[PDB]
């Protein structure tokens, strides 16, 4: 490969749950479990092992809203990078709810708080 390897098709899979009280709070744990020691807690990368990597564990916050949860899903399944594709430990709903946890958190941080 020579960067992300996604079908475009699998990106326009929105992922069939809901984000609410599931997605959100399961995912964070999914997300703590895993996502956090590279992508940080607050989605920016404040991973302490996203300092021995080489690839850009890149900002979530604003990565996400500009992504579809297909997309982001699918690398969660399949890997990015130096993260293990988690799609034969994890299923579907940890991966669903991860992406809605993530879509949530980053458009909240990019919208919310910003008058500009
Ligand atoms: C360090 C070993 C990582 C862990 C643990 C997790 N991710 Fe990751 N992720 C990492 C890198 C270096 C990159 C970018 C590499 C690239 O090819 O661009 C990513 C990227 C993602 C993305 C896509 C964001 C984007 O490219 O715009 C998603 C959706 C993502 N990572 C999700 C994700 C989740 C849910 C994780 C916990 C289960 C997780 N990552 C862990 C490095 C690392």
């Amino acid at each position: 490969g020579s960067g992300w390897e996604v079908p475009e098709a699998e990106i326009h899979r929105e992922n069939p749950i809901p984000p609410d009280a599931r997605s959100l709070d399961q995912g964070g744990v999914l997300y703590a479990e895993h996502c956090v020691r590279c992508h940080g807690e607050t989605l920016r990368g404040d991973g302490p092992d996203a300092h021995d990597l080489d690839p850009p564990v890149a900002d979530l916050v604003e990565h996400a809203p500009h992504h579809s949860d297909g997309d982001l899903a699918y690398r969660v399944r399949i890997g990015r990078g130096p993260m293990p594709g988690f799609g034969d430990a994890l299923d579907e709903r940890d991966i669903w709810d991860l992406v809605n946890f993530m879509r949530d958190r980053a458009q909240g941080a990019a919208l919310a708080g910003t008058n500009g």
